[PDB]
This record gives structure tokens, C-alpha cells and sequence, in this order.
């Protein structure tokens, strides 16, 4: 199936340069299932970040790989389905910062769909994983796909704030080089690092400060 059938119109055009690569990933995934390996998220969710309009994106929040725990990954970085509990600890930490930064109550559940609807791109660098095997689809072909996506996003005339959590995300700074882009960076929300620079970083309000200063509307971050 061609890109225009899988993703939103603007993303299909942005991702044209990697259309063959995306087809190849579908072949890889089929071969995984034929070899008796599973993958997450569900097939229908793999490209989900690209189902929300390319032109509407104002904030990029980069992830690395999908959650490897069965039933967690949903195709948007960090998000979980509404019935998932307890929250993955990175997400719980994200939510702690959300409350402290913004003053909102704890969200009711871990579903970040409203952010995606509002132009927050929840993009993992690698879009699939074998269950219980963290980072197991590194090097399988997604990195070129998601690099194309980020470069296309950065090339738009429109404002963009990139939120870069952890060392691997910070290495994308070169590709956000353009005057229309601005990166904020901190240690990752995982418990390993969170108290050494993530908590108190105020990424949500600062992203809004930056967008307003670039002439854009702020993100309404409020979750149910
Ligand atoms: O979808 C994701 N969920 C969580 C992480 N993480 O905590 O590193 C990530 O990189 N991507
Ligand atoms: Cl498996
Ligand atoms: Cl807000």
C-alpha cells in the first residue's frame, strides 16, 4: 500500500524520499511474523504519528524506541492506551513534571492523543520493537525514515520547538539548525536520570514561551 493510504497527505509528501524504505519496512515486519517473532506496536499503529497533519506540527518530542512491554506501545512516543496501568515510570515522571510545570492535575490516564491532535509530534526514531527485547529493531531501516521526517519538518517555513530528552535525542540538534527551529534539551525522564535534570526543567511552559516568541500559538497541554 502507498504512503498516501497509510499517512496524512502532508506527511505522505514529506516522506516521499523514503517511500521505498517504508515499503521495505513493511516487508521486514512481514518477515518477522513469518520467522515467528512478534513486533510492537500493532501494525495499524506503527505510522500513527504521521496520521496527524504535517503542516499543523508545532512541537516535536523525540523518543528512541517503542515501549517493549507487551500492550504498552501505541505508535505515539511515550503514550499508552487509556486502560493501561500503572503508567510506565518514564511517563509517570513526564506527568509529574507536567503537573509541577503547568499546575494541572495529574492526568486521568496515559493517553497522549490530545497532544498529537494539537500538533505535538510524538515521534520515535525507531518505530517498532520485538516484545520484551528493548531496542531490538535498531538498525533495521527506521532511522532513515524518521530522519527524513525530522528534516522535512525542520525545512518547513513554520515555527517548531523540539523537546530533546536524553543524550541520543540531543544528537539531532544539527538537523534542527535552521532559524525557524529551536531545541530545548534535558536529561531523560527515566528514573535513572530524571532527578538529575528533568524534574524542574519546565519543558511545556518553555516550549510555549518559545512558540509565542516566534509568533506561533502555544500548545494547550491540558490532558483529561
Ligand atoms: O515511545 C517511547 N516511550 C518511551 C521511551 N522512553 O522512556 O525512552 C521512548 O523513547 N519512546
Ligand atoms: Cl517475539
Ligand atoms: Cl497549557
Amino acid at each position: 500500500r502507498p504512503l498516501s493510504e497509510l499517512v496524512e497527505r502532508g506527511w505522505a509528501a514529506a516522506l516521499e524520499p523514503v517511500a521505498d524504505q517504508v515499503a521495505h519496512m513493511g516487508q521486514f515486519l512481514r518477515a518477522e511474523i513469518a520467522a515467528g517473532r512478534r513486533y510492537l506496536p500493532a501494525g495499524s499503529n506503527v505510522l500513527r504519528a504521521f496520521t496527524f497533519p504535517f503542516d499543523n506540527v508545532r512541537v516535536l518530542i523525540v523518543g528512541q524506541d517503542p515501549y517493549p512491554t507487551p500492550g504498552h506501545a501505541v505508535g505515539l512516543s511515550f503514550s499508552v492506551a487509556p486502560d493501561v496501568r500503572p503508567w510506565p515510570r518514564s511517563l509517570a515522571n513526564i506527568f509529574d513534571e507536567y503537573t509541577a510545570d503547568l499546575g494541572y492535575p495529574l492526568p486521568s490516564n496515559g493517553d497522549l492523543t490530545p497532544w498529537a491532535q494539537r500538533g505535538v509530534l510524538l515521534l520515535n526514531r525507531v518505530l517498532t520493537v520485538r516484545p520484551s527485547n528493548p531496542a531490538s529493531h535498531r538498525g533495521k531501516g527506521w532511522e532513515a525514515v524518521t530522519e527524513c521526517a525530522i528534516r522535512a519538518l525542520a525545512a518547513r517555513a513554520a515555527p517548531l520547538v523540539a523537546i530533546l530528552w536524553g543524550r541520543d535525542a540531543s544528537t539531532l540538534k544539527p538537523m534542527l539548525a535552521a532559524g525557524n527551529c529551536v531545541a530545548i534539551e534535558s536529561p531523560h525522564p527515566s528514573p535513572l536520570s530524571a532527578s538529575r535534570g528533568f524534574f524542574g526543567s519546565r519543558p511545556f511552559s518553555r516550549a510555549n514561551e518559545l512558540l509565542v516568541g516566534m509568533g506561533a500559538e502555544p500548545i494547550d497541554w491540558r490532558l483529561p
